[PDB]
């Protein structure tokens, strides 16, 4: 018949009432429309901002609606659950790009909710050592037993060396009890904090079996093992597995450590990556081993004497490493080996730039987290000063 | 003579005749910008939005045409076609930018026509092993035929093997025919598979030529081949071409790898990159191999007995692997070595960018058709739920 | 006193006469805001578009003009000089900006100044050989030079294979006169060649000072020198260099390989990277040589005789190459090629990033420009279609 | 009650007056919105932009305040100083951009601060050797002290080699005072010219305490120690150290070397990353190095003596390097030094982006600081011409 104006706050809107009914179910297709009307004036008087209006009148006149890319998600979604709409029929074109504002929006939220539970007894202890700066005491022992992993990996590496454990002599007088009484020391300790946290754990099941807790207990328990086995006597065979396994100890670092948390989560995130990185690696292994085997076989002295045997000298040769103790002698040998280096390079370097991109985006979400605490801190004191 | 009003939807626009009948073939320089005058308000009401009618009215008053970069393209070229006017007249400076949104928005819409494509006997089977997870069987025979190519590549390289296969002793009793029944029940699997795989495809020409189908043909073929060859005796020479021909069966796990697939599309789409690759890479390797060869000829006992043979030495030194069977032992071999290194890590690092680029932008490609898919459905179910 | 309304076409905008006479140089500030005025409205009606008349009121509001980034520069700058204003005095913080929108429109602008002269007996062989799909013949001339320079280089590799053109034997009848008539045939063409392009060139300065000129005269000269230097007997010496220099002929493949010229013109545009690239390099060389000598100097019978033979050593670990043939024996001399190699890790890779970048960017460049061409050519052709 | 008008220049608002007083600490929420009032008009005119002014509106419907990311930081925080808002009200989703804007641009400002202190007997001088460009004679001593710099660093260099200073006869007459005379004469014109840069120095702790004062300082002693110590004969030992010593003088080209000063400050950006990667490499090897000893311990003739001595094997295999000199003879070592290799690769590689990037950022800071330098230099000149 004629056309209506529904003006927002300001700019003036005029459409014909068959659009604008259109769509009953929302908030301007019904009888909330003729609530709005105001007398002798006769305009819809909206309270809100006009440019998400000018959206929304533009989804009543078509059936599709947009998404404005310079504009707060908070204040689109906040005019779109105004005038009864929904976040699921904003188009396709424009969704995905809704999308991803939406996500990186919920990021911060949870990074708050993350934040907001900062906050008897026992549990206290155990906010020492979960924090090391909430108090003086934890952090003594953050550094004492930081110290003690040190010493132990020290006098493990040093236990080795000729002339200071093992002797080179033949009848002179060179082991050392002092080694036995140090690692009795180090385990000491490691298991005293390993009990105290087990014991100040609000969940024993989720401390026990948090990744930490087991690096822990493998790297207490070879000792232990040790020592029950000694009432079987001190032959060797296990007893190298024993003394490779005491190297574990230099993975509890990770609480002293923030990169190497970091490292961990991006290996995590990667697993995908790292899984087809091991496929192909096998893969071009296993050819370039048969191809270089068969190529290098009928040699006078020829170190490859199996596929097994090539593997060594494939895997050698496609990390660009080359020491020499295994080379071709044949042309086609020499040819399939130029193609394996330059082969296992695409090969590695094929995850590596995803394996960067995961770490880079980590550390920078660390940054970018410690950052917005921060300056929530800094406009929280602002705002109170004023 | 005068102005005229021509507004559009609650905002005005007014300017005078002149300007706006510059252009006739245009809906608003014809009779239709008289159709929409209105009694007694001489107003031509379009019911659009204003923000794509600026640059519509923009385009009468110069002759020249803008793009907004923070507006939708579908809402764009809507208004355009609605005015009567043509994408082909949007500046330069703003048509690249509108270029570039288009094949970005295109990408979607072939992204959907692949999608809606999903969907009677025979071909029913062929829906079994053409989405491992269509049914229960099918993934039977998906995981059966994984099996069986892992084997067959185990029992390839184990062959080889001292004490396994080949005796290592002279006299005493360590061939094997199970090997050979091994590879019979193998090749036998693939051939079954392969010839059911004919059969259910819905074009014979379409499945012979396709990659996976030549794969399969030239890692079964070598067993025919050896077997009627047999009748020829056992005589040694394409027998170990035979041999190493089996190594192509570990080419079957691209079904079930899709890194693979990947790999195999990211290096079709970096062909002239690869043969850049490989024009340069030869080029330098004849430069530097003439010059080492040249500097190196006249030495006690050197290697570089031909440019051939420094050939060798050149891709050696190239991809950094440094075996040190041939190394210079004259000052200009040396500092031309040194040269070398450096210049062939510049002409393989050369590509590696573009071939990570677009792996990388492949594999983006992947996770986002995969996440529209998702989110597509969640839309679908959310819409049905209201 | 009161507030005047100058509204451009549409909406209105109405300021302070005083505001507005603040800068009387422009349109605004001047007579022609007089001119503007119209009967028995009061209105300056300024048939322009609203959104830059709002920045060019807040210039003339404050004395800071401000840049929207998401509108065409050349609309703004249109609507600056329209209104009597200067792209000199838009802020500073906009400015850059400003001027990166500049000069990415500059860049099309010199490609469509580089477009437009595309366009007589002499010269037109001369556009013959200057791009080779111009005609049939010229891309025979362009397929003949280059089967002649592979047949050349060819040539040369074999020349010093045994058994080739070198004799292994003692007393048997290898030598061939047919390598020097297939060389003198492959010189003969090049140089005629060269000559064609030196007569038909428009401009012989131009011609004779380009690289590809002096290439293809350093590339034929040796023959010359050689067939001179002949009647002063075949004596050894330069003989050798001569041999060497006959190598340079496969840099005339940069006319058949775009990738050639591109790679040339980012390695002019890095030259301040590849000169720190070299001094860095050289720097540490330097340094480390100097510490492993002193490190190494004591042994039993090392071969680090002195600073300048343990740059071998250094360049040799710093490009992570590793042939073994100089290995440090003391615990200083492993403690300083362990940095050494990672120091040359980092020093090779600092400007290799750049390197990456402009090369990258050269190659988008041809693509863009290549594509802009074609798109160009279809819009054309469309708009010829209506 | 009613709906009041506060028109902005040109474009009109209008709200209900309770939202408008909600805050009565803002411009516009006290008796300064009554002071705006006009006669029989019941507008508020504000002489603003709108644009700015329909967030400030939306700040006052609601309870949160947005950023509009298309507009400029300086017009925006304008309006709100204007209108008595504050700029840490502005949410939270468009806080962090507001930020990153602010300091993007503050980031110019501190350039023009260090810019703007561009500008007396003694200190001309010190002006002298502070900007090479300032004067004539300054350059020449620029030059002369590098040339010194270079002619030092080559006789230190050519000191070492056979039959230039060392005598590989027996009984012939090849020692030279005169590299002592050259040394004396290096020394002493380093000795004044950085006593002529102390004596200069408008601040003598700032100088003395500076890293440039104090290479060079280590620079030049060595040469004093030296001529102190033979009056205690020449006796070896400490001789090998300070011979040693002598080759810090290349690092005095950074004064002439621009790259080296952003090497240098990028290494000191990156403190936390290149201490978790050797962190990372220490404790790699550290691991790496006691499995491939308790693997390759009981061989024949094995290299691996000890855990210290496998560290040499490991960091070899890590950088991939791959000298030979110790290669493992074992299945377990074999493995462990594949996995070796690729881990150590991916330790590398780690910081290196960050690295790159930081690097990278600094570079382009300092171009991006030159040019504006210029472009504001041609502003300048450009609007004084007018
Ligand atoms: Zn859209
Ligand atoms: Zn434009
Ligand atoms: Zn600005
Ligand atoms: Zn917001």
């Amino acid at each position: 018949d004629a056309l209506i104006v529904l003006n927002v706050s300001g700019t003036r809107f005029q459409t014909w009432q068959d659009t604008l009914e259109r769509y009953p179910d929302t908030l301007l297709g019904s009888s909330e429309r003729d609530f709005f009307y105001h007398p002798e004036t006769q305009q819809y008087f909206f309270d809100r901002d006009p440019d998400i209006f000018r959206h929304i009148l533009n989804f009543y006149r078509t059936g599709k609606l947009h998404y404005p890319r310079h504009e707060c998600i908070s204040a689109y979604d906040e005019e779109l659950a105004f005038f009864g709409l929904i976040p699921e029929i904003i188009g396709d074109c424009c969704y995905e790009e809704y999308k991803d504002r939406r996500r990186e929006n919920a990021e911060r939220l949870q990074d708050d909710a993350d934040t907001d539970t900062a906050g008897t007894a026992r549990q206290r202890v155990w906010r020492a050592f979960e924090n090391p700066h909430t108090s003086t005491m934890a952090l003594v022992f953050y550094y004492v037993t930081g110290f003690f992993i040190a010493v132990s990996v020290i006098a493990n590496v040093v236990e080795t060396v000729p002339c200071g454990s093992s002797p080179g002599h033949i009848k002179e007088l060179r082991y050392a009890v002092a080694f036995f009484c140090l690692d009795t020391a180090c385990v000491m300790i490691f298991t005293v904090e390993y009990l105290l946290r087990l014991a100040a754990a609000p969940s024993r099941y989720r401390f026990v079996r948090s990744v930490m807790s087991i690096i822990d207990v493998v790297a207490i328990l070879p000792y232990y093992i040790g020592l029950v086995m000694t009432d079987n006597e001190d032959v060797s065979g296990a007893f190298v597995t024993l003394r490779v396994f005491r190297v574990f100890r230099i993975f509890k670092f990770s609480r002293h450590s923030q990169g190497l948390r970091i490292l961990g989560y991006t290996l995590k995130s990667c697993a995908s990556e790292l899984g087809f990185l091991l496929f192909s690696l096998t893969m071009a292994i296993i050819i370039f081993a048969t191809v270089m085997f068969y190529a290098e076989k009928g040699s006078s002295a020829s170190k490859f004497t199996s596929i097994p045997a090539a593997f060594w000298y494939t895997i050698v040769t496609m990390t660009t490493l080359g020491y020499g103790d295994m080379v071709p002698k044949t042309i086609a040998g020499k040819i399939f080996g130029s193609i394996c280096s330059l082969s296992g390079v695409l090969v590695i370097a094929l995850p590596v730039p995803v394996i960067v991109s995961n770490f880079s985006r980590i550390y920078h979400q660390n940054q970018r987290a410690d950052k917005r605490r921060a300056q929530k801190k800094a406009r929280l004191a602002r705002i109170r000063a004023a």
